[PDB]
């Protein structure tokens, strides 16, 4: 089941917190891991806020402290495995073999076909080195344009903002955050937004661009120093769909990490799985998923006893004055607004139900909510629907019962 | 791998292909198969066709003779399988040992939840037990009403107006068979079946029912002496889902029928499987698949050395005057036709073709040109457009080449 030596692809956080949960739950075989970047292993939120504007990388490192005894092949590239024969082939001429293989190859930004042949600069915000390359760009009174509605570009936004970058944006829907985000929260990120000086264009699609200047869809122009495609991203899964394994962008795994092919496993954004609340398979995209369901995959290979995983879903985004904390779905048949929705002085919750059970909160500046909220969520609670409303209601209350 | 013994839950056409194909390959292990239905294994197209109008069941069995050695428990229900211990429960008490597990339990309609409590005759036709239901109610000059936009009820309403019953028919969508066909063909047949007296209501929903009547999204009423429910079906996937399986309204399964679950396979109308013309998952609903994908199955566990499954998916359907085949995509970027689309005596081909590519073909009357279409587009033919128009253009020449 668990068979010796395990090897890793991939060295983002899925990975590490994969091999540490290895260790810590008593494996003692060798863990080998093959990173095709060659960097100490970081974490990638710091790269669209505080990297971004500060610039050190050695406070973005994660812990391998907890994986002792891993060999780290970092700037070495997966190219193949054979499942059958157990190995996996590197680019670096080397061979290894394996009695567990996990697949932790996240995944990469979708690049826009209109811009391909681009003659300014395009860039997408994924790594350490696309992160260097974009603030070398970053200079005060530029111009730049972001490419779609979602957190990243945002958060980049904001920290361009603040540098003193002219900043533009693009969004094909209606709302910013399309994804994983109640519509009320989204209208209000970008009314943030706009008094920020963003100049928002929604419903607007790029069709090309000349000279330095990019074309929408209603047959107007944008001119920007440089564009920030944001646009989502695309499971790196060509080795599994090469060696055989059930993909549609993204592996498809069970709660185990199983993927269709024994003794393979994967974890992390490269994965397509059961969301406990929707009750559908979903790439889901988030910090706490890479690193709770490495945890729980690893947990359950060394321990058969232990649980699949089940955690449920969450993420957070800092843009500028904006603390903002999702948990669960984006709606269900009522929203419960805690607080009131202003510029000034920004700080609410929102509660997502379904036929009186919560499915979904939101907390924009206020931490204190979030977690009692989730314990809440966790366990299908059905509390009082004024209570949830009424300011006098404490949470932290209601989850301990 | 292919381990000893065989059990397969589930006594269709996918079941029974499979394991024929594993006595034709050469397994000569044990094979027991169990079937929830007290019936001979047989085919399910009939049931809205000829067995709809002339009521032989001995006319559509499967053939299960090359299939020797196998023991079939008809009338028998697995309940649950262990994964770890390799055993199924049975309904009958009764526990099976496996080596090799295969789930081909298929799928059952869809209900209608706004007709959960209606005291009027309402039906879904999928089993033989639900065609001699329906049939016991096609009185001459009765009033049907069909619920769905789909081929089964489509050939129900034809089979019924030739038997001389009124029938009308509600569709959500805007079209019939809304799913994996051209539009070109759907607003054919449409045409077809409103000239044969049905009575078509496009964009309608049903909200309820009242002492006979069914009620519409409209505010508007029908009338009927049956309903008969056809909105799509469900993958039958509990035993998989409750056994901790990778499903979604289907079991994920790659191109050899592996599940996440080591040793447990699943093939036919339960699977939810790459179409390799669009390259996503898709649960396929057709004879054909649950034919040959329970062929390739077979001979991959027995050869490993043979290819994983690799047909590219069709189907036919029988509407009164209308022997419609359909292959492929729906659409592309482009639809050539091929004769003149009439309701004086039917007969015409479009192909669907994607920068040139063939990706997909009709055949209205013309079983003659489908074979030969179905050869290019396996190959994605690049054929000249001008000649696939041409009706001096023969088909099958071109295939040939
Ligand atoms: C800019 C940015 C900001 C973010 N902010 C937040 C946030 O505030 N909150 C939040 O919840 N989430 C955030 N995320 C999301 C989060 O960081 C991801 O969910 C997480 O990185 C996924 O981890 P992973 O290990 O599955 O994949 P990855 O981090 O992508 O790691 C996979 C690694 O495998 C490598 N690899 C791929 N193929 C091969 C191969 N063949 N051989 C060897 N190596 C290979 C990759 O190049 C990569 O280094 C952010 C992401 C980005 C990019
Ligand atoms: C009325 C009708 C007309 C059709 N016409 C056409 C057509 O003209 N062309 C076409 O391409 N396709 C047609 N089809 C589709 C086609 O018949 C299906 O694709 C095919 O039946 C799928 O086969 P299967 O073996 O995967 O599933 P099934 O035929 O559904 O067989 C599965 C069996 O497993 C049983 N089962 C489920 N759970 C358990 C359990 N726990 N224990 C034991 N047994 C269980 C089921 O009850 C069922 O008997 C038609 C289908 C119907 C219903």
């Amino acid at each position: 089941a668990l068979k010796a030596p395990v090897v890793v692809l991939g060295a983002g956080l899925a990975s590490v917190s994969f091999v540490a949960e290895l260790r810590q739950a008593g494996y003692q075989g060798l863990i080998t891991v093959v990173g095709d970047e060659a960097e100490r292993p970081y974490d990638r939120p710091p790269l669209s806020k505080d990297f971004m504007a500060h610039g050190d990388a050695e406070k973005i490192r994660l812990d391998c402290k907890r994986a002792p005894e891993v060999e780290w092949l970092l700037g070495v590239t997966a190219q193949s495995f054979d499942p059958q024969a157990h190995t996996v082939a590197l680019s670096d001429g080397r061979t290894l073999p394996y009695g567990t293989l996990v697949l932790a190859t996240g995944a990469a930004p979708r690049a826009l076909p209109t811009l391909q042949g681009a003659t300014m600069p395009v860039h997408t915000l994924r790594t350490l080195e696309d992160a260097r390359r974009i603030q070398a760009g970053l200079r005060p009174q530029s111009r730049l344009l972001i490419v779609g509605g979602g957190v990243i570009g945002l958060e980049l936004a904001a920290t361009a903002r603040t540098a003193g970058v002219h900043v533009s944006l693009v969004c094909t829907g209606p709302r910013l955050m399309s994804r994983a985000a109640p519509a009320t929260l989204a209208d209000f990120v970008a009314r943030y937004h706009a008094a920020q000086g963003v100049d928002l264009r929604f419903e607007r699609s790029v069709t090309g661009s000349v000279d330095g200047v990019v074309l929408l869809d209603d047959g107007t122009r944008i001119a920007a120093d440089m564009v920030v495609v944001g646009i989502g991203v695309l499971a790196n899964d060509a080795l599994a769909r090469a060696a055989g394994l059930a993909c549609d962008d993204g592996i498809f795994v069970d709660a185990y990490g199983r993927t269709t092919c024994p003794d393979v496993y994967a974890l992390g954004d490269v994965t397509r799985q059961r969301n406990p609340l929707s009750g559908r398979f979903e790439r889901i995209e988030t910090w706490s998923n890479a690193q709770n369901q490495g945890i729980a995959v690893a947990r359950h290979l060394v321990d058969p006893t232990a649980p699949g995983y089940a955690e449920l879903p969450w993420y957070w985004s800092d843009q500028g004055a904006l603390r903002i904390q999702v948990a669960g779905l984006a709606s269900g048949d009522e929203e419960i607004v805690r607080g009131e929705v202003s510029l000034d002085a920004p700080k609410f919750t929102l509660i997502e139900l379904q036929k009186g059970r919560i499915v979904g909160a939101t907390c924009v500046n206020n931490a204190r909510d979030f977690a009692p909220l989730r314990r809440l969520l966790a366990v299908g609670a059905k509390p009082d629907r004024a209570a949830l409303a009424d300011p006098a209601t404490d949470l932290r209350k209601l989850a301990a019962a």
